[PDB]
């Protein structure tokens, strides 16, 4: 429980020092949370997974996406942006379209399942700009404290004597480009892959090839994205 556990359990050793200037501010969204239950709304992802993808560790982060929160569909979200349980089908409209881009860029075959842990298990943050959501309402934690946290996370990554390279989708993920602005950084930014905004740009937007071009730049190794 974050309202009830320090950084050090919740998270990876390298994050927990990384937060440690919204340790407080992580105190205060368990207590949100609670309040939320207490008054009788609901959450989404489970408790355990609001901070998991805190758990891969900071050192290794080489690309991080970000996407805006949680889906708004129980069952769905999991606590590491756009992923889904490897039992979980049909996928989400947005799940579906990263990974038709992710057939046009790359030329891979359309994954077997929605879990993305390899790519986080292989140094790619999976990040929502807030971490929570209330069931059946996008947007709905928007405002309430999470974007300290999200914000201190990338400033520490951009911190680090490493190349980073960012992917940002959509609008709530794009305020995060200011604290990208070190030489050490670079961020590509689209419109967020949902069908509301997909067609506006993220389709062809070949994010994946482009993240690895910018890493061999920078002298780090590329991801290997192919999904099983
Ligand atoms: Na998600």
């Amino acid at each position: 429980s974050m309202t009830a556990r320090p950084l050090s359990e919740l998270v990876e050793r390298g994050w927990a020092a990384a937060l440690e200037p919204v340790a407080d501010q992580v105190a205060h969204m368990g207590q949100f949370l609670r309040a939320e239950i207490a008054a009788g709304r609901r959450y989404l992802p489970a408790g355990s997974n609001v901070l998991r993808a805190f758990t891969f560790p900071f050192d290794n982060v080489r690309v991080l996406i970000v996407g805006q929160d949680p889906y708004p569909t129980p069952g769905h979200a999991v606590g590491l942006s756009f992923s889904v349980a490897p039992d979980v089908r049909p996928w989400p409209r947005s799940l579906a379209n990263i990974f038709d881009e992710y057939t046009a860029d790359l030329g891979y075959p359309l994954p077997s399942n929605g879990d993305l842990t390899p790519w986080a298990q292989r140094g790619v943050l999976l990040l929502n700009r807030v971490l929570t959501v209330r069931p059946s309402n996008p947007a709905s934690h928007r405002g309430k404290g999470w974007e300290a946290v999200t914000e201190c996370a990338i400033r520490a990554l951009a911190a680090r004597a490493a190349p980073l390279v960012a992917i940002l989708w959509g609008r709530d993920a794009s305020t995060l480009k200011p604290m990208l602005a070190a030489g050490n950084c670079v961020a590509i930014e689209s419109p967020h892959p949902s069908p509301l905004s997909a067609s506006r740009g993220f389709f062809g937007s070949r994010p994946f090839s482009r993240a690895n071009e910018l890493l061999v730049g920078m002298g780090a190794e590329p991801i290997d994205w192919r999904l099983p």
